[PDB]
DNA sequence: GCGATCGC
DNA sequence: GCGATCGC
């Protein structure tokens, strides 16, 4: 059971984790970079009040997934792993005296915008949008678009230009409904 | 996690909670009775080693749902809830200094050959027998057999009964797969 | 709306 | 194979 947390204390807690993730590769402990890891969820939408924290980390390779969420470290924090695999990873973190509860994700860097598009929501906002698109016989998720279940190749690399080629309003995190 | 048991450890588990569980029901304590407890999974299976323990319980009335795991209760024992709905409840019990996970699933009365002969697996043997009812036009799972999206009416009232029904042969649970 | 991880 | 619970 993971407590409510302020904003101000999502970001404290997303700034300390953001220096001392890694994970064990075959025995070999490898930083994760703070430029790979992005805050999203209801953090990313500055609501006031949080259930719990979430963070989206960006993997370079695809046979490294097998490793990095199933082997997460997080130096000098006390935590414990409730479920787990390869691309959702939902931990349990001690700060200050209060459990708190962290959802990892992870997307390869081909995903990344499709990844945070997904995981900012709000979920209301992704039922939408994704009922629209439906319509036309595509479907959408944090993996990519896709027609008859056939990759659509967009020439895009962040969330804004993902947002316009699918033909939507482009509005900040904070103001998705 | 939960800890690994024998086939012994599972059925002196079972035979301990039968006569231990109740619900809280908006304030009152219902009782389950042992006769709507179904030891399932693996333990039902006969399999010498065991990774949790499985119990099917046959709620009477749909109504009942939204109270029973929800506000599951067992005299005597220390446990934890880790992920809980009105139809699947996962929790970590103590048994002679050790943690195992206890898995409750609920079926009403109507579902109840449907539900036992899904919990009693082996999963390899559901895809198969489900395989071969699909290309009939069939869907089978927990709750009934359907065809076309309707409940097919079958005058059953035990898990036998339903195999011969279906058309499969019938194996005791240590013999399927 | 759609997918992950889990249940058998 | 089919569904439950939970991620957004
Ligand atoms: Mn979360
Ligand atoms: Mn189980």
């Amino acid at each position: 059971g993971g407590g409510m947390l302020t904003l101000i204390q999502g970001k404290k807690i997303v700034n300390h984790l953001r220096s001392r993730l890694a994970f064990e590769y075959n025995g070999q402990l490898i930083k994760i970079l703070s430029k790979n890891i992005v805050a999203v969820g209801s953090l990313r939408r500055e609501e006031k009040m949080l259930n719990d924290v979430n963070l989206l980390i960006i993997v370079p390779e695809k046979k490294l997934l097998k490793h990095v969420l199933p082997n997460i470290r997080i130096k000098g924090l006390s935590f414990s792993v409730k479920v787990c695999g390869e691309r959702k990873c939902v931990l349990f973190i001690e700060w200050e005296k209060k459990t708190y509860q962290l959802d990892l994700f992870t997307a390869l860097a081909e995903e990344k915008p499709y990844a945070i598009f997904h995981f900012t929501g709000p979920v209301s906002y992704l039922i939408r949008i994704r009922a629209a698109l439906k319509k036309k016989n595509y479907k959408l998720n944090q993996y990519g678009l896709f027609k008859n279940q056939t990759l659509v190749p967009l020439k895009i690399t962040t969330e804004k230009e993902l947002i316009k080629e699918l033909g939507f309003t482009y509005r900040i995190p904070k103001k998705r409904l």
